[PDB]
C-alpha cells in the first residue's frame, strides 16, 4: 500500500511517534474549524467586490475541517497497541491508513485557493478566463497525478518518483501563472498593498514547495537512514500539515489583507 501501512506491519510505531502524529493530525484540522470561523465572522470588513475571495476561504475551510478530520481518524484507528512488543502495529481488522482524504482535500480546494486571488487584484494584459482555465487545468492535474505516484510508494518506486516529477510539472506552471498574476496586480495599487502582494507570493511559493518535501521524505537519506523510518513518518505528517495551514488558512488571511487594504482607494 502506502508507505505508513509498511512501517506499521513490519516494525510499528513507538507510542511516541504514534500519539506525536496524531495530535500534529488533530491540530490540523481543529486550526480548518478556527479559520471557518475567523473567515466568515470576517465576511464584513471587505467591500462586496472582494468578498467572493473570503467565501472561497469559508468553503476551503469546511473541506478542509471535514477531510482533516477524517484522515485523523484514519490514522488512529488503523494501528493498535502490542503490550507484548510495546509498539503500534498494523490492525488486520481496521480499515489501513489512506492518504485518500488529504489527497481528496486537496483537489476540491485547489480551483477555490488559486480561483481566488483573480477577486482581490486586478489583471492588465492577461485575460481573466485564460488564467482561470490554466490554473483548474493544471492544478486538478497535479493533485490527480501526485495521487497515483504515491500509491507506489512501497511497490514500484521508480513509478513514485517518476508520477510525482509530472505532477511537479503542472506545479511549475501554476508557480509560472501565479507569478504573472502577482506582477499584473502590482500594476496600479498602492505601495502598502503591493508589499501584501509580495508577502503572498512567498507565503505561496514555501506553503506549495512543502508539499513534494513531504512526499519525499522517508527517501531523502537514502535506501536506509535516519527517515526511512517512523521519524521519516512524524515528519511527512508534520509537514503536510504546517502546508495545510501555510497555503489554506495564513493564505487566506494574507489575502484579506489586501482586500483590506483595497477598500481604501
Ligand atoms: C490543500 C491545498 C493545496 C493547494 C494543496 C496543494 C498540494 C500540492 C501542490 C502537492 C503537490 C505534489 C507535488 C508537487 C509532487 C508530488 C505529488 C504532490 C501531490 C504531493
Ligand atoms: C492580521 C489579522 C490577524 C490574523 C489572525 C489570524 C486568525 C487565524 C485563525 C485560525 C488560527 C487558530 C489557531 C488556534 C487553533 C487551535
Ligand atoms: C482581526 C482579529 C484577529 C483575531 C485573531 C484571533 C485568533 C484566535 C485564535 C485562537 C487563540
Ligand atoms: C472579528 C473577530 C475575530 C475572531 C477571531 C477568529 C476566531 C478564532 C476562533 C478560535
Ligand atoms: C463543497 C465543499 C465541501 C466539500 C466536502 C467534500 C466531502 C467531504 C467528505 C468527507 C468524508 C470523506
Ligand atoms: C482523482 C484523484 C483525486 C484523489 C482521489 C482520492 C479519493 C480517495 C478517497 C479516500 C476514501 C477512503 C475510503
Ligand atoms: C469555484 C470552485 C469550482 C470548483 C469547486 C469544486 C472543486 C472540484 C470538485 C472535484
Ligand atoms: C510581514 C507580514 C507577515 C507575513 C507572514 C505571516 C505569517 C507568519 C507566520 C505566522
Ligand atoms: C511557511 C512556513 C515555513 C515552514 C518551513 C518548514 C518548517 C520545518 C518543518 C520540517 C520538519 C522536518
Ligand atoms: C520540486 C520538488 C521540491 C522538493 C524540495 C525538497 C528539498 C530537499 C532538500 C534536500
Ligand atoms: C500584514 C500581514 C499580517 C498578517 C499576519 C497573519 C499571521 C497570523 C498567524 C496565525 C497562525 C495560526 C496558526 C496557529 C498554529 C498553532
Ligand atoms: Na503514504
Amino acid at each position: 500500500a502506502n508507505f505508513e501501512n509498511f512501517i506499521g506491519a513490519t516494525e510499528g510505531f513507538s507510542e511516541i511517534a504514534y500519539q506525536f502524529t496524531s495530535h500534529i493530525l488533530t491540530l490540523g484540522y481543529a486550526v480548518m474549524l478556527a479559520g471557518l470561523l475567523y473567515f466568515i465572522l470576517t465576511i464584513k470588513n471587505v467591500d462586496k467586490k472582494f468578498q467572493m475571495s473570503n467565501i472561497l476561504s469559508a468553503v476551503v475551510m469546511v473541506s478542509a475541517f471535514l477531510l482533516l478530520y477524517a484522515q485523523a481518524q484514519n490514522w488512529t484507528s488503523s494501528f493498535t497497541f502490542n503490550e507484548e512488543v510495546g509498539r503500534y502495529f498494523l490492525d488486520p481488522s481496521g480499515d489501513l491508513f489512506n492518504n485518500g482524504y488529504r489527497y481528496l482535500n486537496w483537489l476540491i480546494d485547489v480551483p477555490m485557493l488559486l480561483f481566488q486571488i483573480l477577486f482581490v487584484v486586478s489583471l492588465t494584459t492577461s485575460k481573466f478566463s485564460s488564467v482561470r482555465n490554466q490554473f483548474w487545468f493544471s492544478g486538478a492535474m497535479m493533485i490527480i497525478t501526485g495521487y497515483i505516484g504515491q500509491f507506489y510508494e512501497v511497490s514500484n518506486l521508480t513509478a513514485f518518483l517518476v508520477w510525482g516529477a509530472i505532477s511537479s510539472a503542472f506545479f511549475f506552471h501554476i508557480l509560472w501563472v501565479m507569478k504573472k498574476v502577482i506582477n499584473e496586480g502590482k500594476e496600479g495599487i498602492s505601495p502598502a498593498g503591493q508589499k501584501i502582494l509580495s508577502n503572498i507570493w512567498i507565503l505561496f511559493l514555501i506553503s506549495w514547495t512543502l508539499y513534494p518535501g513531504a512526499y519525499l521524505m522517508p527517501y531523502l537519506t537514502g535506501v536506509d537512514g535516519f527517515l526511512y523510518s517512523e521519524d521519516g513518518v512524524m515528519a511527512r505528517q508534520l509537514v503536510y500539515t504546517i502546508a495545510d495551514v501555510s497555503s489554506k488558512v495564513i493564505y487566506g488571511v494574507l489575502l484579506g489583507n489586501l482586500a483590506i487594504t483595497l477598500s481604501k482607494n
